[PDB]
């Protein structure tokens, strides 16, 4: 497929067709890829400046006993490092519903949690995994 | 409510829920949407399911779209074929990647979309 | 690789050379395989028959913070339905430094745990791919 | 135990008594932790000057059956970005049989790779949770 | 070597190509790929084929993928439900958008890939 | 719009009201339909019988350079095949002028041309949607 | 014909003759061309200032369930691009009747909707085809 | 879907995934459209800047006796005032099997005829239809 964004070793894919969640995930897999994670400032930047004013799925889900994030990934989260970028006063987990994130806002203080059976667009992330000539 | 088998405890859902929200449920409650990996677990399920239908942990997973399931016990192609309805998986529409517990036979599962609500059942590890 | 050996679903490889636990799942991961589990009773049997009287690791390990056993391959790990199948008396932790699973004796009691990092032959298991 | 040291978002244990690659992964996980991972060089930085001249097992290990290397906490290893902390001319594979990493240099080119088997002091990283 | 019927002739190939670049084979001879009206049409087709598959000019159209004929004749779905194989159209991978002659029975149609090359068969119209 | 008669998977309209043929053809577009054209001999059966032995436009016309004959909906116009559904002696282009065609007499020779702006009543199909 | 005016890739044919619209797109056909559409202001402009400020029917025609105007040359019909060309008012449906459209105003404004059954000379277009 | 771009009356789709001639016409299709035709010098302008360097099918194919070129979308194909499309010396009929044509070169002149069962990423053409409010 064309729309592989390369950076830093990875490639993004920015879906044109929205899906919940996991359905968003399973499409990910398929593409032997996962949402996307999230772990540096340069990174978040990327998405969300290719993101423009559009919604989209990122790995962030709730796992475990107590609903911690997490990242589907399996990449370990970081709630420290991980706190500039949400937005002000997410998660907000409205309706005790909120379960998923998304990267919503222009700002590298761009994340939401929403319902995780809302339909959004997605962002899938692949591994480069290059090798001597 | 949770019914104790074979060193696993099983929670059959009174409320249905998308396939991944019953996962996350399950999680909540330190389990996994069940696996199904003998004879004997199969007839359990279905005979406890009473005629209705239940998710279980089977979703699709790589490029080539092999089924696997989320507690991570490895799926086994060959010992699992007898535990699908004939003609199952057929994916229709080609966006049925789940599996629940339909028929009430060793030949119980069906395919079917991911974002459809059912009953679940989860599987709950027992430590002595 | 050849000399793998076929049951319900799986190739399962008896090494000829020793190695520690994980460098045993090392090698066998370089086969697109793990050490392997064991979940009935007919697979304990192919095994133990198999062994021959002789000593292999299979993939138990002690992981989590209460060291409860586990299986390298991630099947979940069912205490209940595999007390049946350690030597009596294991898993005794010798020295407080068994951490890692073997296949001791040609019994349905068959398994022992010893030292991770003691060198035994040792049993891979890949899944049969159509 | 006291001696774990902080650094964004983590908390890292530098051990005093040497084990195994895999022995040492056993004593993270029995203290809710991994061996640790290296993702920025500010990360690698703190590890090999606090490593202060010493060899400590880290988190690398091969996976798959290609033996691309990995990390054991499960953090997705990026093969693009990491190249820059290997030590000039590693993983070279010793004897066939290195498939296992350390921090050896005291440089931000720091990593060798070794034979699994060999015991070395080892380092410990999980994520605070608050 | 066209063989003539009820006011069309009809060409089998000796040639398999994908199933456009046969309609634009017989679109060069002033036909297009055959659509099938009646059970008489049917028949002399599945008998004619010899028990070969052939291309016909089945092929999907509209969002919601009704099937229909290159050759403009409107596509008739309870007419014509009787001349698919039983299971058929399964669209297998999803990627099924075209239709051949496959069984030498009235139950005669699959759905195949579009750009599988098959042996066709073109329609061309008698005007006397 | 009501007053549609289902037969093998197509419904059918005759009208109470006559149009020229193309504004009948216009009327029965806005009702998702076309004049209806007419391929088989149950069809024409069908159509010459509901019809009662009173005049209605269906689908005939003629298109490109030789006048041949056409149907509205598409379908391929068999000129053997159809034959025997005219009157004898149609189509008979009086005064070079009858550039479509009606149903006149009820039997299966039941076609007549005539000329395409005068007005008759008009046979709308439209295909049954499942 | 040896009335044949030649723009853009096509050529015209202004008719002396005044038919109803349908039959005026018979004619057409009859001379291996349609009614014509307009596609571009140039076109809009040859085609209104040829006409001198008499009437022609051009091939707009409603089509599909909605009634939404076609080309019955097949161009798909540019609702967006074509707004432009119509009289300030029209289409306005007259009477309910008006399903056929021609050009009547000496203006780039100049189509009007009118009765298919009115009588009116007629403008054929057929592209130059080598 | 996402990725439709407007312009001048009708939406274009650039497509991600390459295909066959007639299976990328097949997509334009269940998605209520056609492989684009090209009938101005600003839609063709839109379409290969927008291409940049990758090659796109378009709606032109041959068909009736002659093998005349014409668009899929029943758009009658003025040949003169086409010329100005073509790459030039295009079209050249490679090996007599070039009878579908993609949009090539990064110019004004950008067509080339290439076998219609080769495949290539593929541009769909959809109508816009206002009403008034
Ligand atoms: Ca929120
Ligand atoms: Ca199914
Ligand atoms: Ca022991
Ligand atoms: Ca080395
Ligand atoms: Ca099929
Ligand atoms: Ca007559
Ligand atoms: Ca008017
Ligand atoms: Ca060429
Ligand atoms: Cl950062
Ligand atoms: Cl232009
Ligand atoms: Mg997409
Ligand atoms: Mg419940
Ligand atoms: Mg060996
Ligand atoms: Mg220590
Ligand atoms: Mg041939
Ligand atoms: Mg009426
Ligand atoms: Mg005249
Ligand atoms: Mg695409």
């Amino acid at each position: 497929s064309q729309g592989w964004k390369y950076f830093k070793g990875n490639f993004y894919y920015f879906s044109l067709i929205p899906k919940t969640w996991y359905s968003a995930e399973q499409f990910c897999v398929s593409r032997n890829s996962h949402l996307t994670s999230v772990t540096s400032e340069s990174e978040q930047e990327l998405l969300y400046k290719t993101a423009g004013g559009l919604i989209y799925w990122i790995g962030l889900t709730k796992a475990g006993m107590e609903g911690d994030w997490s990242w589907v990934d399996d990449t370990p989260f970081n709630k420290v490092q991980s706190a500039r970028f949400w937005i002000p006063g997410e998660p907000n987990n409205a309706g005790n519903n909120e379960h998923c994130g998304n990267i919503k806002a222009p700002s590298l203080q761009a994340w939401n949690d929403a319902p995780c059976d809302k339909t959004f667009l997605f962002i899938c992330k692949r591994p480069y995994v290059p090798s001597e000539p």
